[PDB]
């Protein structure tokens, strides 16, 4: 049977740092969210089912499978990770109650979860629903179980990139062994004309075609993220070291943006090269080329400013 209500308290959420991480937000990792729960004898058997319920939740920070729910050293169920990424907006946990050899009638622990959250990233719509997420400072994080509510304040801090220049971002989709790159077009107050948008990949890294996103967005959020897409006059071209977006006309308090999954060879590095070039209205154009390296952990020496950590 599959019951409800198991996991009853959240009782905190902390952002734990590393060498490559500085600045602490939703999507840096790594944020531990610690539960609680509860097991009763009389109202679940081993074998029952149960999940928990993560909104907002892009992956988990572990390469384990699952996380058991312990207390005085035994085991009462296993949960297995079931990342949201770009499939679902939401994060779970699909746990199963286990035999034990120590008869209990209500035994109550904690467990904790290593997560990133998403706050957007694509033009996918699960990103642009998650863009919606929280907002920069205080916010409320709940997670659930069946219909049971359980939540904890948390403060989330903005990115300190300004967003009225261009925006760059990379995600590692685990299941998938692939990136997500965004590259949002310098800010033009009162619209475009033109421009060119899109990034060449080299130094171990392919672009992949069939998951591409180009919209424009209606301002972006505190996290620099597109929170919409439209669609509007562009010509792309896309192979598998460059995508490519000329865009025309582009109405005042837009953001055109492309963003496309990447095939990286190793896990050490990828070479993004941007065109960046725009033309706002009345204005004479701008092409501002530049490189950014962007790799899956830090490398002994930091490392100039091209050289950037995925998240």
């Amino acid at each position: 049977k599959t019951i409800t209500g198991v996991f009853n308290s959240f009782d905190s959420l902390t952002w734990t740092r590393s060498v490559e991480y500085a600045y602490k937000g939703p999507e840096t990792p790594t944020w531990n969210a610690v539960l609680g729960w509860s097991l009763n004898s009389t109202t679940a058997d081993p074998g029952d089912t149960f999940t928990l319920i993560l909104p907002c939740v892009f992956k988990f920070i572990t390469t384990q499978t699952s996380v058991d729910l312990t207390a005085d050293g035994v085991s009462y169920a296993t949960c297995d990770f079931n990342a949201g990424e770009e499939f679902t907006t939401f994060s779970s946990l699909s746990c199963t109650v286990n035999s034990v050899s120590v008869s209990y009638a209500r035994v109550s622990g904690t467990v904790k979860l290593p997560i990133t959250f998403n706050v957007g990233g694509t033009g996918s719509s699960v990103d642009l629903a998650d863009s919606k997420c929280f907002t920069a400072g205080k916010n409320t994080v709940t997670f659930m179980d069946g219909d049971t509510k359980i939540s904890t304040t948390v403060d989330f801090d903005a990115s300190p990139v300004s967003p009225s220049g261009y925006i760059t971002s990379s995600r590692i989709i685990p299941s998938l062994n692939k990136l997500s790159s965004l590259f949002v077009v310098p800010q033009c107050e009162n619209g475009y004309t033109s421009g060119i948008m899109g990034f060449v990949a080299s130094n171990g890294a392919t672009i992949d075609c069939s998951n591409v996103n180009i919209g424009i967005s209606k301002g972006l959020n505190d996290w620099n993220f597109p929170v919409s897409s439209e669609s509007f006059s562009y010509t792309k071209t896309c192979t598998s070291t460059s995508i490519t977006v000329e865009f025309q006309n582009v109405p005042a308090g837009y953001r055109p943006f492309v963003d496309a999954y990447i095939s990286a060879e190793n896990i050490d590095k990828y070479t993004l090269t941007y065109a960046n070039e725009y033309t706002c209205e009345n204005g004479n154009t701008v092409v501002d080329p530049f490189t950014l390296t962007w790799w899956w952990y830090k490398n002994s020496e930091a490392d100039s400013d091209g050289d950037v950590i995925v998240v």
